[PDB]
């Protein structure tokens, strides 16, 4: 009886209800983006909900690789340290993370210090294609969405060298399914930091050449497409803020490229989580 | 091998924090789809959202728990995919009412295409004056539709058509702030209005219709993510939707969605409650 | 072999309906203890009731979900076993308050007996005038204690001492009828009173303190079974209790529990709600 | 309303009645698992019925009968157990009982939920089963063996079972020796036959030809069920005297007191899976 | 009948044989999960069959065929996998195999269960499927791809699948290079075709047009099954020579041990889910 | 590469060897649950050892020892079961055995894992335990009662157990009568004592003062372990003769098949939880 009548609502759905079906799917209600057992976020900015989704992602990687208490883990391209902190907190392990970014490693040590875990969390500026660690120093390791900045043959061989025999390396890598055009290969360099993904058979030829066995692979491509959407929406809606922080040239490059890059990702690539084992004894 | 380590190092120094501004406290994907979920047919935003909708529907079915051979009233049934899934999964008959001829036509087409026109009935009817008798339905649900209705009439109507002891599942929004007058109007201009009630106000209505309250569970994040998915689809497909629904309609969406997203985040909450019509001992 | 088939048949011919009147639509045991629960140490009603209490505590910890290194306020902490189990299971510090000197002393000795006096602090304080300062605790819970206090004051005082973004678990009763004056008095003479408010009234209080509502789940059948266990122990051990608490107290319970049981069944509900103090920005 | 100091003196003097009656905490027990449904009402009889249905769900789940099989309910009662098994697993259930009332009330169930070609309820003796050898796939005697001769009934259940099928048994057993007033209380309150000893019971199970595959103690469930039964009789003495007669109620009251102590201290109650071997 | 200072003597001398054979403990292995049912007997072939059925269940759960769909069983054997899938998911299953004896046994099995309308079994070659383009919703090749040209079989599976359907594949792959005697053993013992390599196999998968959604190693199940098979042949040489001829059995006896070592040290066995893309 | 026609004729002749050895299907058995980790190698000893550890994890889960308790391992072997229990549950374990070598290997294990303060391994007899009355909160006898006088062992375990504590027992029991040659094979192959009967065993359990809280058949697990053991002895006759002597190995090769049949046809093996009643 309030500001709308039934005939107004039915006429509205007669004219426009198909916009909900074109955007949300074969029904006209919410999607269950957060599982029921998940907790209610602190706030509801798109960044916070995305952040909780990231933590659940990290929980799933921990669960998959299954590091055991008292083991030492290597975070290949550790970003700003949250993944390692959660893995160490949950499994009671030591974690050493490497990254080529100074500010990133500083924020990761700041993080370890804020939680009183500088004795079990070690963050250093190192190249994954030339690790500064001995042979067989780590029980397990993971390359979470980092291999696309590196030579995969060098990074995988180096990870094989620093792993104890019988240990596992969890990999989160992308793969092309169709042949990319040259403009698409350039968007990899200009938008993010480059290296087009290899092919599926090509990627596992490199994994075999590094001396790894393959124990599992699981497609998570939808998760990459939703995250790339969350990103593109945040950039579109906050152009002024991001231009005042990162510049016009950078932001304008994202606005002009994110569309074509999303279509490329949707139609031509796949993203997966693979478990690689260094064989025991040889 | 298109870049070197130092190039990548410099890039994440200058820009790496843009991922922290958009994606969260880490720099990787979110687990938007649970691990046991099937891979979608497409990676289009609509197809991914559609699978999230169906998992949403699986959850509501699980929560209300209709038993085989029961009759369920779908208050504001849309185009009937919720009713179809509930019918296939539990072996129930479902009657859905909506005020849109087009939606009811689509829901009847759906029941015919799936050969279930004897277990799925879809009628054009008002929930605030349901034509059905008294104590006709074992359970019912109003999935995101009370916001179009006067909730006191619709909940009393739902109570009357429910057999004593059955349950009505409700997916309703509620204000936490006061709402400015421009914010109240956006409900009417963007969607089809009725500003959400207050918590105590809503449950005074729930009691006034004679319902007990069995459960309530917040789902505000699913609504904020869904509204996000909607806003992204409108933003990126403006040309297509203007050619389909007219410039005036899409322009209004482009003009209001940001402010409506802000109001939803900061002033409302969205929940799934189970109301019970008390049984006579 | 002290019965024949004819005798057992004639017995159920004459009397089987007493089982159906007492135990339900079946003539066998109830699954009162889930299959994965351990076999109790004995079979006294009190110990079987206590194991159900611990599983009750286990479920509250699972629902509130306190994380390691946090500080939890127990509003009406009793003798502190709830605080102890939460502390042992989650690696948290717990500060419990109560207005009874005997309970706080027993709670402090429970912390000393388990060697946890440094993580468990029990003090004699009022929940409507908490002595702790603003934003002191990460989370809190009031387990069946709000019926002794002014709910508006206790909740506002719980809101003040919580850190923004923390959660308060509440186990509260609510009326569904109006309550006669003899019943409202029975609250005072049997327990320690305060008739329960109404659903919308309670949530107007919860909103008025500043809380958002995230979950509600009905646990009325649990409170009814607990109350039934309580009444059976009083009926079965009148002589024991009159020698310990005095004839006046026990007789008052004997005279009131039947009427209180009916009032609880037909006029009240009992739920567990999760209230959040809002967050930053 | 009340003041704080009133509440403080109250628990200072009466708080321990809760620990004497409810346990080492001062709150509710989780008597109903969180995933269970909110009952239609809060009456002791209705809540107790829901726990009976959860009990029945669990037995079906334990025995795990398969679709298209035929199950024997030895001592079917009024047949709600047999009904829930038939709806949930798509099986046929034949129930027997020595009571014309309970078989009548069970046919009252086979009628409505339109089955009759699946369900079945007959007045028969378990120690004298009328059925043909090797006719069933599974069976169960749910709290019923205490009215019969366990040796005859179990041998009779073995004969009617196909080789390879399973017999679920919900039986009680003594852990002490039992005095004569206790053994008589078994006959005057219920319908008698004192429980055997554990090794004794399984010598019988072996003698009928059964292998043992499982055993699980449910004695806390029987103690709670008997506490609920006691509370109902205590609170409704006038109602049950107006129905069953004063003789019944008076004997119940006296026996119930000095029977709960014997059940708690001298008996155990369990669910056992017995198998008829299949070479 | 024995004493302590006699059992300890025994373990002082031989306890190491328990560790050499069974592992780092001296007790049983949990070979059957605690929720599995007791087998009908304890013969090795039965316990292995129950594991085979639980294996089938896992494949059903993995591919997840939905009610009303049509499933192609590429290399269906004698059809028990097709039977369970049809009964459990309400689907239609068409299975092909190049063995006339197996297909006869599979249609015989379908007739005995009354499912000849939902179970079709034909003699055909998976490298030359006679079926129409986009005829099946889903498909699976259970341990059959080692008898085929995997490029011809996967492209032909890709053609007969509807766009968006899934193909479950159970395949082996080498991790070392293999000597010539080992490659020969593949042909003489079983029906041959040495497994490809990992990137080589997925070059084939991508070339047929399949996207790869999952891969899961099951190599221990294959090695444990190969041992159960070898122990069966070792134990019943006389029985198997009387039915399959001395030439066949002596070949298995002379090659099983070396083939086991090749399997252990040079090959891995996985379940993988391949999707035909939908546009 | 081999062709189709050849594969067809191959299964036409040799197909049924799989249904005779592997079961009603022609594929792998799910010997390892899907959530189990991939073993380090594929040797039969390593896969069996992983099965042994999941077995231990199950016994731990079943007895459910709580942090800070003291467990008595009766017949503790070389200590890995005690180590896993101490690591997972944060408990102290005391294990006894009559074998000096085994105890030395367990004290070795405690030292290497730095758990000598929580792990104690001593040479003692379960039928004459040296510990005081009511010393341990729980205990378990994992496949070791077969070496002892079960009456003496159980009553002894009862004495050292605190009231209310539990004893996990993994015992076998005869279902047939056993010929005298089979009884002798118990003594010569292992270290003897024929198993008791089901009612006999529980007359002892009750004679020792224990209540029975559970029983679960695990016969398939023991039977498969005995097959794993037999295959290993068969396949490594040369290595084991060079290690333990020809006399011992020839005895195993002569008796293992007969013992296998006896175990399959005449005995069952189960896990039972016994409780010392509380006061
Ligand atoms: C959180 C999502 C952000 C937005 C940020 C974090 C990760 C970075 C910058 C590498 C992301 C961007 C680009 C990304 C990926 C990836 C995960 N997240 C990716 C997969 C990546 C693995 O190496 N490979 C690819 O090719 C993709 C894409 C073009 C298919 N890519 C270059
Ligand atoms: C699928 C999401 C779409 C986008 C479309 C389908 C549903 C419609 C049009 C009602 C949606 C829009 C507005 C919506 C909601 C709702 C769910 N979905 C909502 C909750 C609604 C329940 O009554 N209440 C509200 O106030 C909200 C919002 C402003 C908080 N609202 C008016
Ligand atoms: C363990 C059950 C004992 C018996 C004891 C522990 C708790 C006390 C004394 C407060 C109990 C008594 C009265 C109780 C409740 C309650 C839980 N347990 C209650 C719910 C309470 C929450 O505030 N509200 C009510 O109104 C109820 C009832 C009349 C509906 N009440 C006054
Ligand atoms: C629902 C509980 C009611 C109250 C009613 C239903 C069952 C009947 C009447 C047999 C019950 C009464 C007596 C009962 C049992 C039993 C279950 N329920 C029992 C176990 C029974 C199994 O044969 N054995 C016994 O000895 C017990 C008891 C004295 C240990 N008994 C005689
Ligand atoms: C039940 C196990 C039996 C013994 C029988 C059933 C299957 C047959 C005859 C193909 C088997 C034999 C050989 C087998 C396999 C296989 C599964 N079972 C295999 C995996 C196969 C998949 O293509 N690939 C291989 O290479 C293997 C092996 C040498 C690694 N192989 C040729
Ligand atoms: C693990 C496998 C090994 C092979 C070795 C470890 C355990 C030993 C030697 C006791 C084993 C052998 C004989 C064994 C058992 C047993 C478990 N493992 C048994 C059950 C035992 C329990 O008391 N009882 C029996 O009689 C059996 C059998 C003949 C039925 N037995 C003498
Ligand atoms: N060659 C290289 N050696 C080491 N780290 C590298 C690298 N190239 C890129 N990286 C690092 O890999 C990271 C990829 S972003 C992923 C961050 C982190 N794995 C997370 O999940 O949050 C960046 O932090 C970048 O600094
Ligand atoms: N007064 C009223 N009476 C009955 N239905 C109404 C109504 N006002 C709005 N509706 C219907 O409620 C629906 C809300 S959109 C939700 C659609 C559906 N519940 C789904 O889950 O997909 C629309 O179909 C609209 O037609
Ligand atoms: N000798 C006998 N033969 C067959 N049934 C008997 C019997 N003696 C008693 N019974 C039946 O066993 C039942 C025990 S009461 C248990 C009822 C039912 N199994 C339930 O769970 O609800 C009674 O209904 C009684 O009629
Ligand atoms: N005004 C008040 N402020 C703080 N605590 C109070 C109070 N009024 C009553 N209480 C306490 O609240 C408790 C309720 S009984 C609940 C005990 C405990 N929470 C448990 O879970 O077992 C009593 O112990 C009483 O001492
Ligand atoms: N080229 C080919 N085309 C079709 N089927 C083939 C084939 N080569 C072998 N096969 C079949 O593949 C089967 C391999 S044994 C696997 C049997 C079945 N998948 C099961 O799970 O039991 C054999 O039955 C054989 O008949
Ligand atoms: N009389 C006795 N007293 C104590 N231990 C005995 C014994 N007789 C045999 N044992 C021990 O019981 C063990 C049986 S082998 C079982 C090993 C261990 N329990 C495990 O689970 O792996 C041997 O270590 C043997 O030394």
């Amino acid at each position: 009886q309030q500001q709308v009548t039934a005939d107004e609502v039915g006429d509205w759905y007669d004219k426009f209800g198909e916009v909900y079906h074109l955007t949300l799917g074969e029904s006209v209600h919410c999607g269950l983006w957060f599982p029921p057992d998940a907790p209610v976020p602190q706030d509801m900015e798109l960044v916070t909900m995305s952040s909780q989704a990231q933590d659940r992602y990290t929980d799933y990687l921990i669960e998959t690789l299954d590091p055991k208490a008292g083991q030492h883990l290597l975070d290949i391209g550790c970003g700003t340290g949250r993944t390692a902190l959660k893995a160490a907190r949950q499994r009671g392990i030591a974690v050493t993370g490497v990254a080529v970014s100074k500010e990133q490693i500083a924020a990761a040590n700041r993080l370890a210090a804020g939680h009183g875990l500088t004795e079990r969390l070690t963050f250093e500026v190192a190249d994954a294609m030339r690790l500064p660690y001995e042979d067989e120093s780590f029980d397990c390791a993971w390359a979470i969405e980092s291999l696309c900045h590196m030579d995969r043959a060098k990074a995988l061989g180096e990870a094989w060298r620093v792993l104890k025999p019988g240990g596992d390396l969890l990999v989160l890598e992308s793969v092309v399914t169709e042949e990319l055009t040259e403009p698409e290969t350039a968007l990899f360099e200009t938008l993010y930091a480059a290296n087009v993904p290899p092919r599926l058979g090509e990627f596992f030829d490199i994994v075999s050449g590094a001396g790894f066995h393959t124990l599992s692979l699981k497609d998570l491509s939808a998760n990459l497409a939703m995250t790339m959407n969350v990103f593109a929406l945040g950039v579109y809606s906050r152009r002024a803020e991001f231009t005042e922080r990162f510049g016009a040239e950078f932001v304008d490059g994202l606005l002009a490229g994110l569309g074509s890059a999303q279509e490329t990702l949707i139609r031509k690539t796949r993203f997966f989580m693979a478990t690689l084992r260094k064989p025991a004894v040889l």
